[PDB]
């Protein structure tokens, strides 16, 4: 019935297998909650360093892929190769994607029903900017994200969604737990009626947003908020206490 | 006073642990010649393991990178990576990273000049589309490109210049050894006058149309092709025969 609580540790473009080799050895040392589901997004070209390093338990996420096994496409990775090398997540559709690399919804929407078809689970990230957000339309650009994203979804069981206050990135706006259990709960209302009433009790809505050692247990106390997926922090050992966010 | 010989191969988006694993044994046993400088294009993920498997007599390269070595840029890499698991090449500008994901010539002037400074070496890749070569405008088009990948290197002896007539890719018409000629003979002429004579005659101007065991000894033949960047054909064995083009 309840929800497995959901760390994700986006590592974005960071470290060195030094670097990156002390941060696993710290989770893989550390006394982590046995309610959360952790899982690291490393950078591609550590992905098989960091799956033979990693606890099995602790799961392991590509940070981006494409939407075909293989074909001319210079740069790009398909879900055949991050599940030949040991790891089971991808994630899709992330704010820094959307806005630096200009990925469509329409793309996005073909990379998650790839990835699902060929068995990975996908963290599929959604989010309003600041002058969409400011102009209360909130709630018409995430339905739109969703709805982008589960048309291209069968079944919900390897799917968690991702809410990104873009909003908030690198402006002089900061998101409350008030603001961003709001979201969450009109996510989980929009997965009841346009989906069904079981897809949106069991889907994991994890916030995306700035969590830190400090904010995250207010964050995680919040009804709809089911976990995190944490920028910055998931290279610092304080990852461990987000994990314990609910301990 | 000659320059080296240099033949790339582009995996692009293809294979596996398994696969990759006997195209690169069948590479390390083959007969290659002395004269020849090979590196082989690895994608992302299977990086490391290229680097590991293939010996040191063979380079590996990078498919792409971006323009910083670290930040909030989700499923990117940078050359701090690729020189941490012992990889010397990056292949930018390819045609398929500027068509399919909108690369400019501005983004790729920041992707060499960064590439460079980190102590890599550069593969830059040019080229006219269909549109371009039919209206006549080729030099006007490689000029530019060239021109914006120039501005931003300091020293050319660790870049080589891969010409892709991409107007002969999936168009139905094909590109002679007179017309790959032509061009290469063009851009060395580039050089010459917005460089220096020394840059002109030291740079090696490799092919990167479709290459083949059929077809690279009349391309190698020509005065100022210096090597190929061959797509399809360095996934199969046949990629020993184009690498001793020349004997």
């Amino acid at each position: 019935a309840p929800r497995k609580f959901f760390v994700g540790g986006n590592w974005k473009m960071n470290g060195d297998k030094k670097s990156l080799g002390e941060l696993i050895h710290t989770l893989n040392g550390a006394k982590l909650s046995a309610d959360t589901e952790v899982v690291c997004g490393a950078p591609s070209i550590y992905l098989d360093f960091a799956r033979q390093k990693l606890d099995a338990k602790i799961g392991v996420a590509a940070q981006n892929c494409y939407k075909v096994p293989k074909g001319a496409f210079t740069g790009e990775i398909s879900p055949a190769m991050i599940k030949d090398i040991g790891a089971a997540w991808v994630i899709l559709g992330h704010s820094e994607r959307r806005h630096v690399f200009g990925e469509s919804d329409e793309l996005i929407g073909q990379k998650v029903a790839h990835a699902l078809a060929e068995g990975l689970g996908v963290i599929a990230c959604i989010g309003e900017k600041l002058d969409e957000r400011e102009a209360g339309i909130t709630e018409k650009v995430v339905f739109e994200q969703t709805k982008a994203i589960a048309d291209n979804v069968k079944d919900w069981s390897k799917v968690v969604l991702a809410y990104e206050p873009v909003w908030a990135i690198g402006t002089g706006l900061w998101a409350t737990p008030q603001q961003a259990q709001e979201v969450h709960e009109k996510l989980r209302g929009w997965l009841k009626s346009h989906v069904s009433d079981a897809v949106a009790q069991s889907t994991r809505i994890i916030y995306g947003g700035s969590v830190t050692g400090g904010n995250c247990k207010e964050l995680a106390s919040q009804h709809d908020v089911d976990g995190f997926l944490v920028g910055g922090a998931s290279l610092k050992p304080e990852f461990v206490d987000i994990i314990n966010a609910k301990h």
